[PDB]
């Protein structure tokens, strides 16, 4: 038996899950999310705001338990400066052929690993895109196989060496065992797509705190990856504006209230309270729809312009159209109707993402949080691209 706890690091909310896996049996063992403190901007602004969030979780999952289970981690987190970055390895051996074996095949890693690292980069992931063995022919896996010549084009999703540091550092300080470190974003894909979708082609669309994520499937592996700077962040500043209320209180009536579609709306009533934290105040549930709607058409809409852009990459391989649409996840892609929204901004297939709903092992007693769009990362950490 190997347990693992998988923590998600998002800038509003930190989400954990703490898995034992047998053979090819999977339980889940002890879930949670705590208010995220301390990270803002896809940067750690106050490190003990941060680390006692963190400990907050840490606490929770453990009263779970009631076990002091050792676990090995893994830990996801968001930012708008992931990238993606393409490095070539190559190894010519001469005159005679030698099998590829196990040792070469990590020592090339290494190699792209030290090319990202000079250029300022740290991958999270990595892995091959192409093997290409005496300049002649392209294999899936050279392991045994006998060549004088082996390439090997890589590709990672990177971020600047500086940002993987201060996460490091401080999880390490916080989690006192072994951790390795993951793009929240590649991990939501990795935890809701379908091994078809992945493979003929598919976009998923993280509807976040502080901007929207954007990541593109093709021959199951990451193709592309971007962000939209505006996030449900945005959408509660709006709200929060126009009723003149807490930021607090915004985020309430959106999570109590909103609807994503308003034009068939009745005028209910709803309450909430002013700034002085006393004062009743009365608006419609239309109302607060009519907010958040604007907003929300605009990150579909600047989302579209990836789409297209994926959609012209994928065509040149021969598809017809993104063939997987659109999978929504993260904390927007629980707003009621937001998938009918998307589908008449993006007019292509639109569902919603959670590990549930992926192709990946059923998880025993996982149900809850199997299906929360805002878990597909944490089940996704424990999963590695293809
Ligand atoms: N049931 C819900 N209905 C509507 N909105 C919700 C719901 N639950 C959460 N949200 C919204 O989603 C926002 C949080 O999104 P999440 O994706 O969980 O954030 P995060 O994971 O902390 O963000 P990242 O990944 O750092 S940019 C919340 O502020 C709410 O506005
Ligand atoms: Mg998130």
């Amino acid at each position: 038996t190997v347990f693992y706890t998988s923590i998600d690091i998002g800038s509003r909310y930190i989400k954990g899950l703490v898995l034992g896996k047998r053979d090819q049996e999977w339980e889940a063992l002890a879930f949670s999310s705590v208010k995220s403190r301390g990270l803002d901007e896809g940067e750690i602004k106050d490190a003990i705001a941060f680390k006692e969030s963190v400990n907050t979780l840490l606490k929770e999952l453990e009263e779970q338990l009631q076990k002091s289970l050792r676990s090995d981690f893994v830990i996801s987190f968001s930012s708008v400066s992931f990238e993606r970055e393409d490095t070539v390895i190559e190894r010519d051996f001469g005159e005679e052929k030698r099998s590829i074996t196990l040792d070469i095949l990590s020592e090339m890693q290494s190699e792209a690993l030290e090319k990202l690292k000079e250029n300022g980069k740290t991958p999270l992931h990595i892995f091959s895109k192409r093997y290409l063995l005496d300049d002649e022919r392209i294999v899936f896996n050279p392991l045994d196989m006998k060549a004088s010549k082996i390439a090997i084009e890589y590709t990672s999703i990177v971020v600047p060496l500086k940002v993987y540091e201060m996460f490091y550092n401080f999880l390490q300080d916080t989690v006192k065992s072994p951790f390795q470190l993951k793009s929240s974003l590649v991990s939501t894909a990795e935890g809701v797509l379908t091994t078809p979708e992945k493979d003929r082609g598919v976009v998923v669309v993280n509807l976040g705190y502080n901007f929207t994520g954007l990541i593109a499937y093709k021959n199951g592996v990451p193709i592309k990856i971007s962000y939209v700077p505006v996030g449900m962040k945005h959408v509660i500043k709006d709200v929060s504006a126009v009723l003149d209320t807490s930021f607090e209180e915004s985020e309430r009536l959106i999570i109590t209230h909103g609807n994503a579609v308003y034009n068939d709306l009745k005028e209910e009533e709803i309450q909430y309270r002013g700034l002085d934290g006393n004062t009743i105040k009365t608006t419609t549930a239309k109302k607060l729809s009519v907010i958040i709607h604007a907003r929300l058409r605009e990150i579909m809409s600047k989302s579209k312009k990836f789409f297209r852009e994926v959609e012209a990459k994928i065509v040149e391989e021969g598809e017809i159209g993104i063939p997987g649409g659109v999978v929504l996840t993260g904390g927007g892609a629980k707003i009621p109707r937001i998938n009918e929204l998307a589908t008449e901004v993006f007019k292509s297939p639109v569902r919603t993402g959670c590990y549930a709903n992926s192709d990946r092992p059923s998880i025993i007693n996982a149900d809850e949080v199997a299906n929360d769009p805002s878990f597909a990362a944490a089940f996704g950490n424990v999963f590695a691209v293809s």
